[PDB]
This record gives structure tokens, C-alpha cells and sequence, in this order.
């Protein structure tokens, strides 16, 4: 069931590596401009003053954040990002939460890691948001995985990977780290388009299982 790293093109690997190592993080910005019916526009708010277009799965979502002070944390990209002006538009799916919703205290989540069934050091990620997007937690975990296990380097020994985010109830979410939508970010990141958010204090822990080349 777990997809193999060898299934991905070089473009897909370079793109994955790029976004999990350089996420777009912006705090307290507001947009009173919808594009299409489900994209919010933050002119000149992206990298290099490029414009920023945050895409949502529904107009329901875009409206919810329209004219709200929001925090952004997601995987950004340019290719296929619909321009709003004659200037370069930078894109990102979901990764949006209200800036007013901060925890009374920093939530640290433990991430157990296994490589071929052998327990490695438990890793840590944290957030100060009451409702954190799954995208944010995922990027934070993949960053550590990229740093320590070189998950997105073509010639590293890791070839299969599963990340499990467990709640305090029997609810869990998971990502096969190599089952990418396609090779371009506009495809790959639709994985975050629903802006799925989790109640930070209800998260139990993360379980990561990687398997070496075979
Ligand atoms: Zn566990």
C-alpha cells in the first residue's frame, strides 16, 4: 500500500523538498478581496512582494476568512498560480486560521519515529494556535524528516513513509509521504485545499514510520 519514492519524478522530489523546507509563514494579515469564488488575495503580501493567493476548497471557506485578521502557514508555489495583476502571483492552498485564536500556552506534540521498525529519537513540533491546520503540522514534521532522514533526496535510503496524526479519541489522520498528487505543487498541495484544522489541545501525538530501500 505505501507508495515508493522511486515512483516520483525528479521534479516531484525537488518540488516536495522545496516546499517542506521553505513554507510560507505570515502572521496577522487580512484580505477583503476574493478571486474566483474561493481564493483570497493578499496583494504584495507574498515573497518578494509578489502577490499572494490563498486557495480554498469552497467559497464557504474563502468567505469565512474574508476581511478577517488571519495567520497563514502552508506550502507555497508559483507554477500554475493564477495571476491577479501583471505581477507574479504566489499560491498556497488553505493553511489559514484566525489570528485571534491563540492558545493560553504553547502546545508541544511528540512525534515517535521508527525506521524499519527500529525506534529512533522522538521528535517535537509545536504550535500556539488553538485550531492548527493539519498542513502546518505536516510541514513541521516533514521538515524534520527532510533534515534528519533526507526523505526527499532521490538517493537517500528511505523509500517508504507514513505519518500518523492521532487525536485523543480514536480519530487519526495520515499521509503517505510519497503518494504525491502529481509532480507540480498546484496538484500536490490540493491535499491541503480543504483547510482541515485540528483543535490543538485534542491532538494526542504523531507516529512516523519510514522504511529503507527495498
Ligand atoms: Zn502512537
Amino acid at each position: 500500500d505505501l507508495h515508493d519514492k522511486s515512483e516520483l519524478t525528479d521534479l516531484a522530489l525537488a518540488n516536495a523538498y522545496g516546499q517542506y523546507n521553505h513554507p510560507f509563514i505570515k502572521e496577522n494579515i487580512k484580505s477583503d478581496e476574493i478571486s474566483g469564488e474561493k481564493d483570497l488575495i493578499f496583494r504584495n503580501q507574498g515573497d518578494s512582494g509578489n502577490d499572494l493567493r490563498v486557495k480554498f476548497a469552497t467559497a464557504d471557506l474563502a468567505q469565512k476568512f474574508k476581511n478577517k485578521n488571519v495567520d497563514i502557514y502552508g506550502a507555497s508555489f508559483y507554477y500554475k498560480c493564477e495571476k491577479i495583476s501583471e505581477n507574479i502571483s504566489e499560491c498556497l492552498y488553505g493553511g489559514t486560521t484566525l489570528n485571534s485564536e491563540k492558545l493560553a500556552q504553547e502546545r508541544v506534540i511528540g512525534a515517535n519515529v521508527w525506521v524499519d521498525g527500529i525506534q529512533k529519537e522522538t521528535e517535537l513540533i509545536r504550535t500556539n494556535k488553538k485550531n492548527v491546520t493539519l498542513q502546518e503540522l505536516d510541514i513541521k514534521i516533514r521538515k524534520i524528516l527532510s533534515d534528519k532522514y533526507k526523505i526527499y533526496y532521490k538517493d537517500s535510503e528511505i523509500s517508504k513513509g507514513l505519518i500518523e496524526f492521532d487525536m485523543k479519541t480514536p480519530r487519526d489522520y495520515s499521509f503517505d509521504i510519497y503518494d504525491l498528487g502529481g509532480e507540480n505543487d498546484y496538484e500536490i498541495d490540493k491535499i491541503y485545499e480543504d483547510n482541515k484544522t485540528l483543535k490543538s489541545d485534542d491532538i494526542s501525538h504523531i507516529d512516523v514510520n519510514l522504511y529503507t530501500k527495498k
